[PDB]
């Protein structure tokens, strides 16, 4: 039989419901089980797993009507693994106001809103025709279309459990079918042979959480793991010393950031925030944690926004004399400020916090460390400072920035962000506006608001580093997920 794959990982999502699922943990697991319309070939033409092509998956073909709709036409005879065959209904489903976007979807998918386009309902011509449409303007749909909202889900299936069950016991039409969710310890996929794109290669995956870093360097090293995730540059020398064993990493789409509870009266005003962002040193992170390999961007501006990235911006701030300031302004105490993380599960997490609690101890801040378990999120009014991460999901500015940090999203919304008016304005200018003039500089505007205002403080994209087993023969790409189509072979 094929050979069985055992991951090593740093976390596991709550849900394989895949919409819920989005996280660093959560789509190398739903990558597997579900499949998109389009998809990001990121091996396209040779390119080191970052290419941003698109490609035909579970749509054949598709066409661009307007500038507001996109025609899917379907493969045919493509079954979900409990056998129900893939309609234009199921497609229709996945992008609907009841499952996803609509006021209903909310105790479904609770970010469904936040993170969505401004669809309409899907047009559905026949069994292998649907169309998925915007009430307004939008040259994102096929962006949206190939990211990680927009795995496709069975509808009777998923109406039948509900959307918490279907998290529980998903059913997708991917190359690996589920087997068993352990909470807070694995998940257990096996093959589907009956899968209509490339073979799965192994008999099976587990995805076994192996919490603290260490332990899982030491399961590679022993032999009960083929790959690991979310190692630090900092393991690469010990790790290659071993003859069959390497590192393989890469920069991907990606910020580790922190952010603060602006419900909290110490956060509701920016000037403690501002203070808090412009005392970390972010070169001497990356040198001391990262051998020099994250990347720091100027804002929150990265290169796959691709007509929507600003090459030419200044870098972010830091400028120690003007934190003191800032803190003397503020009113601050010298009463502690709690800073939560959940262990390593991004990597240096910790290594990382323990630098900048120095770095504001040196502007008058006396920041504390509070852990707290893998799946143990703690109440939002026991939280001051906190890590987070985001995925920066399109091939255009829009995300990460008006999904989280805009007037519909949950940094406003849940974490009390109380944003200027302008901010909000130019958030809805963008969604609608075409590529020119206008709307980069209302993206470059947008993001000098944000270094302003420090809703969150943007600290560097990750280097992120796998280690493998040479006889395991799979390569990562530049996002936070592991493919295995074409991308997983043994011996
Ligand atoms: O970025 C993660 C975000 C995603 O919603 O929530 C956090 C908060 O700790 O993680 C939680 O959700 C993921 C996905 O279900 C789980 O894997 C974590 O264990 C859980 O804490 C962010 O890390
Ligand atoms: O795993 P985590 O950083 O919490 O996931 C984020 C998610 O919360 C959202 O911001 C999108 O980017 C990541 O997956």
């Amino acid at each position: 039989e094929r050979r069985a794959l055992r991951l090593g990982v740093n976390g596991l999502p709550n849900s394989l419901e895949p919409v819920n699922a989005i996280s660093n943990v959560g789509p190398r697991i739903v990558n597997q089980i579900f499949d998109t319309l389009i998809a990001r070939d990121f091996f396209a033409k040779g390119a080191p797993g970052n290419a941003i092509d698109l490609v035909p998956a579970l749509a054949e073909s598709w066409e661009r009507i307007d500038e507001k709709s996109v025609r899917f036409k379907l493969r045919q005879k493509v079954m979900f693994h409990d056998g129900v065959e893939l309609t234009a209904d199921d497609v229709a489903y996945t992008f609907s106001s009841e499952r996803l976007w609509g006021p209903e979807a909310i105790k479904k998918i609770p970010l469904g809103k936040s993170y969505s386009l401004d669809f309409d309902e899907p047009v559905v011509e026949d069994k292998y025709t649907v169309t998925l449409r915007t009430k307004t303007p939008s040259y994102l749909i096929e962006t949206f279309v190939a990211s990680w909202m927009s795995r496709i889900v069975p509808k009777e299936y998923y109406k039948k459990l509900g959307a918490v069950d279907f998290g529980n016991k998903p059913v997708g039409t991917g190359p690996y079918k589920f087997v068993e969710f352990v909470a807070g310890d694995r998940v257990v996929l096996e093959a589907n042979d009956a899968y209509w794109g490339p073979k799965p290669t192994a008999s099976k995956i587990t995805y076994q959480i192996v919490a603290e870093p260490a332990t899982r360097v030491a399961g590679l090293i022993s032999g009960e793991y083929d790959i690991i995730t979310t190692l630090t540059p900092d393991d690469i020398q010990l790790i290659n010393s071993y003859p069959d064993l390497e590192t393989r990493g890469t920069l991907i789409e990606n910020f580790h950031m922190f952010t603060f509870n602006m419900n909290q009266e110490v956060f509701k005003d920016k000037k403690l925030r501002r203070a808090l962002a412009l005392a970390v040193n972010r070169p001497i992170m990356v040198e001391a944690l990262w051998k020099k390999q994250a990347s720091i961007p100027a804002g929150f501006n990265f290169p796959n926004y691709g007509e929507t990235f600003d090459p030419k911006r200044k870098a972010m701030e830091y400028n120690v004399e003007e934190a003191k300031r800032l803190v003397k302004e503020s009113g601050y105490d010298g009463t502690p400020i709690t800073y939560h993380t959940m262990g390593n599960y991004y990597a240096n997490a910790m290594p990382a916090l323990m630098m900048m609690i120095e770095m504001w101890k040196q502007i008058g801040v006396n920041v504390v460390m509070k852990t707290y378990a893998p799946g143990s999120f703690p109440p939002d009014n026991q939280t001051w400072m906190r890590n987070w991460s985001n995925g920066q999901w399109m091939t255009d500015a829009y995300a990460t920035i008006v999904p989280e940090f805009g007037p519909n999203g949950q940094v406003q919304k849940r974490w009390g962000w109380k944003a200027p008016a302008e901010f909000n304005e130019l958030c809805q200018k963008v969604t609608v506006l075409p590529n020119g003039k206008e709307r980069f500089d209302a993206y470059n505007r947008m993001r000098d608001i944000f270094e302003e205002e420090a809703p969150a403080v943007i600290l560097y994209q990750p280097y992120d580093v796998y280690a493998a087993r040479k006889d395991v023969h799979w390569k990562p790409v530049s996002f936070e997920m592991m493919e295995f189509r074409n991308n997983l072979s043994f011996g």
